[PDB]
DNA sequence: GTTGGTCGGCAGCAGGGCTTTTTTTTTT
DNA sequence: GCCCTGCTGCCGACCAAC
C-alpha cells in the first residue's frame, strides 16, 4: 500500500514512474539526491512491476553504490543481493569479468592499472624517446593522454593521432600511443579511461555480441549523468543506455541530475550532455525539482544566488517549506585567517558550548597542497578526531612493492609493474644491462617475457649480465620465488613468500624512527590476510546465482585493487569529532555543522585559475555543491588578512561572497575574527 | 650576555648596539662590512629575535651573499635559514613576485643577462639594419636603455615629448623592447634587468602587499649603496620602507657608510644618493671608524692622507691605525714594460718566497691582453689565473673543443668527457647516442674503459643491439674516423668544428633567444683567442711553443684546461696562486702584495675622459679603492714612456703621482 | 691641347679596447 | 704589447668643356 508511494515530496509524486519512454529528471541542492533514485527503484519494483533481477543502474561512486544497496535492502528488502547495482568503474570491471574474454584480443587473466603506475609506465616508455624529465612531466603526460582518450579515438589511431597538422605542445604522445598500447597488451592490462574505450569499440566493431548480451539484462538507470565526459557519453549512447538507432525498448532507461553539480569537469567532462540531451532521445519531460529535505531558507537562498548570476545557465526558483532562521555566519573581519589557527578553536569551543554531541562537523579543503598539513598541525589540539580522505592506503612505495609482489604471483609479464623495483630490499641487482636486455630481446621479438627467465639457464641471449652471471643467479632466485605459491591463507607475505618475510625482517631491523611505519605495515598485512579470511568463501560467494568465469580463485585482490571511488568510513558515536574532507570528494553528505573556508577569491580560484577562463563557473558550482551540504548550524567563518604556506600571498574579495546579498542574509558585523 | 661582543672600540659597533633608524657610520675599505652586519643582527638576536625576517638586509651580489651566509652560520649560534637575503634587489624582487600576482604570466624570472643583453645587441643590430644609423657603436649605447629603465623614467612618451635632438632611435627602441620582451620573460643570470624596475609599480599597485610586507617582516638593513640609483633609493624607501604613510610603528632603517667606489659608474650610480641624506629620512647622524687591518701603519696612514685630497667634497674624518710600517719601493726600468715588470716582480717574488709563501702573490692589470708568455707566472705559484672568463663553463663551447684533442692528437683519457661527447646535443637527440644502448655498449668489453667499444667499430661487442648496428655503427664511425683524421691547423670552422657551427646555426635560425645564436659569436671570439695565442704560441714572431703544430695546439689546450679549472682542489699550500687583478673584482681578495702599475696618467684617463672634473673625481676614488685593496705588505712599481704599438701617450706627470708630501709615496729616485 | 673633377686604391697615424642568477588543480 | 677600424694624406687612371 504505502510502500508503493512511501511518504515524500509530492514533486516526485508527480514525477512518478511514467514507464514506456526515455526519462530525464532534474536535480539541485539535496532534492533527495539518490534518494529519488531509491524511490525510482521502488517505482520499478512496485508501481510498474518490472521484476527483481532485471536491474543494472550506473553511478559514479562505490560509496554511493553501498548506500543505495543498503537503502534498497532496507526499504525494498527481500535480500535482493544476488543481483546488484555497481558504479561506473565497477561496471567496467563487471563487463570485463562477466564479459571478460568472450572476444578476440584481450584475455580473461587481465589486470588494471592505477594513477601512479600509469605515470611511471608512460614516463618509462617516453624515456625511449626522451623529452626531458621536466619538459613533459608524467602528470602532464597522464592528463594529456586522458583528455585525448576521452574522445573516441579507438586503438587504431595511426590516422587519428597523425591527423594533426603543425601545432605545438607534444602530439608526440600520440606517436607513443601505439607503443603504449603494445606495452600494456604485453601485460594484457588496461588503463582507467581505455577500460571503457575497448568496450565501446567492441560494441561498435563487434555487432554479434550486441543485442546478444542484453538477453541477460534489459534494464538500466542513470544518476549524475550531468557529470559525464564524452567517452562515457558515447558509452551511455551505446553501452548502458544501449539502444541507439535500430530500435529496441529496453527496461526503463532513465537519468537524473543537473548541470549545477558540475564538479569534476576540468580534466574531461562535457557538461553539455544534459543541456543537449535533446540530441539524444527527445521523448522525455524536464522535471522541476524545487524542494529539499535538509536545507534552510537562508542557505537555500544563498545556493540559488550562487547559482543564478555568474553567466548563462538554466535554473529555476528552488525553495522548501522547511524551517527558516539561523542566518549564515557572516563574521568576516581582522585578527588573522589561519596563521595563528584559531579556527578549530571556533569549531570545538562552539561544540562543547552548544548541544553538539561530537557527531556532526564539516569543513572543506581548497587545495591538494600543504593546506591539509597545516590544517592538521592546527587541529592536533582537538582530541576528538578522525582524519579522512588524506590518501593513506595503496600509494606508498613499500606497500606498492608488496602489492606488486601479490600481483607478480600471477600473469607472467606485468610491464614495469612486473619489476616495480627488482632491487627492492637492496638485493644488489645491477639494474643496468637488464634495463635494456628488454629492448635487446624485443629486437628479437619478445618484450619482457622469456628475457626475464633468460638467466643462468637462459644463456640464449647470454648478454654479459655484468661479467659474472651473479645477476643471473639473482634472477634465477627471483623466478624461483615467483614459482613458489600456496592457497589463499596465511602465506600472502609470510609462509611461501619467505623472501618477503626477510624483507620484513630487514626493514624491522633498520627502521630509523619508522616505528609507526612498522605498525602500519603490520596493519596492512592484517587487512590483506583478513581479506583472505573475512571475504574467503561462503560469506562472500555463498549460493549466489549468475556465472563468473574466473574471479575469486587467486583473483581475490584482482578485483578491488582499484576500488577507485574515494571510499569513506562513517562511524556513529564519533560521527563528527573531526570530518575534514576536501570539497571535491564531498558530494552533499550529512553534516549540518559547517565551518568551511569557502571563499575570498585568489585562493578559491587556484594559482592556475586566474583571470576569466572557461571554468570559473565550475568553481562557483563546486562552491554551491559544498554549501548544499546539510541542515542548520552552517557556522562559516572568514578573516580579511590572508597569508599562508611560508611565503605570503594576498587575497582579493570574492564576488561569490558578494553575489550573496548583504541584508537578507547575515554578513560582516564586527571586529572579532570568527 | 655579550659572548659575541668581540674586541672593538665603541665607535664602529655603535651602529650595532645603538638602536634607531637615524644611525650612520663613515667607513672606508678594511671595515667590518659583514662583520658589523652580523654583529648588528646578533645584537637584534639578544634583542627581539629572528621572527623569520623581522629585519631584512640589502647587500651586494653572490660574492657578498655567500660570505655573509657563512658568517651568519658561524658568528651566531643559530645554524641557517633566517630568510632570503640573497643578491640585493635582483633576488628581492624575484622572491617577491613569486607569490605576488598582478601581471606576471610565467613568474617573470628575467635577467637581460649576457645571453639576453646579447639578444638586445642582436635586435638593435636588426634595428640598425632597419631604422636609421650606426648610432655610435653597437656597444656602450645600452647605457641609454639602462638608465632609462634604471631610473624608471617613462618608456618613451614624454621622452619624445621632450623634443630632443637626433636621438629618436632611442625612443623608438624604448617603445619597442618594452613590449617586445613582454610576451614572455625567462632565464636569470645578471643583476639589473627590469627586475629593479617595475617592482615599485607593484608597490605602487594594490597596497595590500605593501601593507602586509612591513607588517610581518617589518624593516630592512641597507649596506654599501654603490650599485644603486635614485630610483633604487625610492625603492629601498618604499620596497621595505614604510614612508610613514599608514604604518603605525616607524622604520628601523640604519644605513651602512657607503664609501665612494662607483664600481658600476659606467652602468649608472649617482653620488647624491649617499651624501645627501638631509633631504630624506631624519638626518641620521654618522659615527667614525678607526680599526683596520688592510695595510701597515705607514701605508694605512698614508692612504688616509691620500683619500683626504677631497677633489670632490666628501665627509672624511676617519683615521685607520695599524702595527708596523715601511716605505714604498722605487724600481723603475725605463719602460721595457714586459721585461722590466716581469723581472721586477720575479725577483721580488723569489725573495719573498725565500721568506714568505707564494700562497697569495698576484698582480693588477688595466683590462688589456699583453705581457710575456703566461707559463712562467702560472708555474710560479701553481694555480692559474682564476679571475674571469665570463664564467665560460656553459654549453658545449668549452668542452667540445677541449675534448677535440682528447679524441685526436692524444689519448682520450677523460672517459667521462667521452660520455659527455655521447651527451652532445647531437648525441642526445641529433646524432643520438641511444642511452639504453650506449650505456651497455661502453659497459661491454668486461675489461671495459674509454671508447674502446667505439674503437675498432665494436667487433667484440657485436653482441649489442642488432638493428641498431646500422645507426650505431654509423655514428660510431663518424665520431671516431672523422675526428681521427683531423691533423691540419684546425681553426675557424673546419674538421668537424664547421659541422658544429653548422648545426648551431641551424638552431640559430629558429626561435630561441640567442640560444645557439650567441654561441656563434662565442666560438668566433674563441677562435679569435686561439689566433691570439698563435700570436704568442704558434706564430710568435718565431714560435714560442710550436715544436711542430701538434704540441703548440696542445699547449693552447692545456692553457684552456688551466683557465676552465681555475679554483679547484690541491689546496693553497706553498706556491698558492697567481692572478691578474681587475678593477671590477677589486673586493674580497686580501692581496698581501701589490705590484700594481699604471698609477700615472695616460690610462687614468686615456683620452676618453680627459677634463670632466667630476669624472676625474670618481677616477680619483677609483685610485683610492685600488690603493686600499691590499693586505699585509705592498711595494708598487711603475715604468715611464709607455711606447705601445705606435701610440706613446706620454704621461710624465699625473695628479696622483707627486701631490703626496712623500712621507710614504716617494720614489727615492 | 690641357687642368679640374671623381673615383679607386693604399700607406701612414691615431683612438679604442672598462659589465655578476631558476619550483605546485580536475581528483578517483 | 698588440690588433680593428676610422681618419688622413698621398699615387694613379678616365671624362670633360673651354
Amino acid at each position: 500500500a504505502d510502500q508503493l508511494l512511501d511518504g515524500l515530496n509530492p514533486q516526485q509524486r508527480q514525477a512518478v514512474v511514467h514507464e514506456g519512454s526515455p526519462l530525464l529528471i532534474v536535480a539541485g541542492a539535496g532534492s533527495g539526491k539518490t534518494a529519488v533514485l531509491t524511490r525510482r527503484i521502488a517505482y520499478l519494483m512496485a508501481a510498474r512491476g518490472v521484476g527483481v533481477g532485471q536491474i543494472l543502474a550506473i553511478t559514479f561512486t562505490n560509496k554511493a553504490a553501498a548506500e543505495m544497496r543498503e537503502r534498497v535492502v532496507g526499504l525494498v528488502g527481500e535480500k535482493a543481493r544476488y543481483m546488484w547495482v555497481s558504479t561506473f568503474h565497477s561496471t567496467c570491471v563487471r563487463i570485463l569479468r562477466n564479459q571478460a574474454a568472450l572476444i578476440e584480443g584481450l584475455n580473461s587473466n587481465f589486470s588494471i592499472y592505477d594513477a601512479d603506475d600509469s605515470r611511471r609506465l608512460l614516463q618509462m616508455v617516453g624515456r625511449d624517446l626522451g623529452l626531458d624529465i621536466k619538459r613533459y612531466s608524467p602528470r602532464l603526460l597522464a592528463n594529456a593522454i586522458s583528455n585525448l582518450k576521452n574522445e573516441l579515438i579507438d586503438p587504431h589511431q595511426a590516422l587519428a593521432g597523425l591527423t594533426e597538422d603543425s601545432d605545438d605542445l607534444a602530439r608526440a604522445v600520440a606517436s607513443v600511443y601505439d607503443e603504449y598500447q603494445r606495452r600494456l597488451r604485453a601485460a594484457n592490462a588496461l588503463d582507467f579511461d581505455d577500460l571503457i574505450g575497448e568496450t565501446v569499440a567492441v560494441l561498435q566493431a563487434f555487432p554479434q555480441i550486441a543485442q546478444y548480451y542484453r538477453r541477460r539484462f534489459r534494464h538500466v538507470l542513470v544518476d549524475e549523468y550531468q557529470d559525464t565526459n564524452h567517452a562515457q557519453y558515447v558509452l551511455v549512447r551505446e553501452l548502458v543506455g544501449r539502444d541507439s538507432n535500430d530500435g529496441i525498448p529496453p527496461g526503463e532507461l532513465c537519468v537524473v541530475g543537473d548541470a549545477d553539480q558540475s564538479i569534476y569537469a576540468f580534466r574531461g567532462a562535457t557538461i553539455r550532455n544534459i543541456e543537449d540531451f535533446e540530441r539524444d532521445y527527445p521523448d522525455t519531460r524536464t522535471i522541476l525539482l524545487e524542494q529539499n529535505y535538509r536545507s534552510t531558507q537562508n542557505i537555500l537562498s544563498a545556493a540559488n544566488s550562487v547559482i543564478a548570476r555568474n553567466a548563462g545557465r538554466r535554473e529555476k526558483r528552488l525553495w522548501t517549506d522547511a524551517g527558516a532562521g539561523e542566518l549564515i555566519v557572516g563574521y568576516v573581519a581582522d585578527n588573522e585567517h589561519d596563521e595563528a589557527r584559531f579556527v578549530a578553536e571556533e569549531i570545538d569551543a562552539l561544540a562543547e558550548g552548544s548541544e553538539i554531541t561530537y557527531n556532526d562537523v564539516a569543513v572543506f579543503y581548497r587545495t591538494n597542497n600543504s593546506s591539509r598539513s597545516l590544517e592538521e598541525v592546527l587541529i592536533r589540539a582537538g582530541i576528538p578526531y578522525k582524519v579522512v580522505g588524506g590518501v593513506r592506503f595503496y600509494e606508498r612505495k613499500e606497500i606498492r612493492d608488496i602489492v606488486a609482489y601479490l600481483r607478480v604471483l600471477d600473469n607472467p609479464g606485468d610491464a614495469v609493474s612486473l619489476r616495480r623495483i627488482l632491487n627492492t630490499p637492496r638485493r644488489g641487482i645491477g639494474d643496468r644491462a637488464e634495463a635494456c636486455v628488454a629492448v635487446y630481446a624485443e629486437n628479437t621479438g619478445v618484450g619482457f617475457g622469456d628475457a626475464l627467465v633468460a638467466a643462468a639457464q637462459g644463456k640464449v641471449p647470454m648478454l654479459n649480465t655484468r661479467a659474472e652471471k651473479a645477476i643471473a643467479g639473482f634472477v634465477e632466485m627471483f623466478d624461483e620465488l615467483r614459482g613458489r605459491l600456496d592457497d589463499d591463507l596465511g602465506e600472502l607475505v609470510e609462509a611461501v613468500l619467505e623472501r618477503t618475510g626477510y624483507r620484513r625482517e630487514l626493514e624491522a631491523s633498520t627502521d630509523p624512527q619508522e616505528l609507526a611505519r612498522l605498525d602500519n605495515l603490520n596493519e596492512l598485512v592484517s587487512v590483506a590476510h583478513e581479506f583472505s579470511t573475512d571475504r574467503e568463501n561462503a560469506a562472500a560467494l555463498g549460493p549466489d546465482d549468475e556465472d563468473v568465469p574466473d574471479t575469486g580463485v587467486l583473483a581475490d585482490f584482482l578485483e578491488r585493487v582499484s576500488l577507485v571511488a574515494d571510499a569513506d568510513e562513517i562511524p556513529e558515536h564519533g560521527a563528527g569529532v573531526v570530518t575534514l574532507m576536501t570539497l571535491h570528494t564531498a558530494k552533499g553528505l550529512e553534516f549540518p555543522v559547517v565551518f568551511v573556508t569557502g571563499w575570498e577569491d585568489g585562493m578559491f580560484p587556484h594559482m592556475r585559475a586566474l583571470d576569466n577562463p572557461t571554468e570559473l563557473s565550475e568553481e562557483r558550482r563546486l562552491a554551491y555543491v559544498g554549501i548544499t551540504r546539510a541542515r542548520q548550524r552552517l557556522y562559516v567563518s572568514r578573516a580579511i588578512v590572508r597569508s599562508s604556506w611560508g611565503q605570503p600571498m594576498l587575497n582579493p574579495e570574492s564576488r561569490f561572497l558578494r553575489e550573496i546579498p548583504q541584508e537578507l542574509i547575515d554578513w560582516r558585523r564586527t571586529a572579532p575574527k570568527p
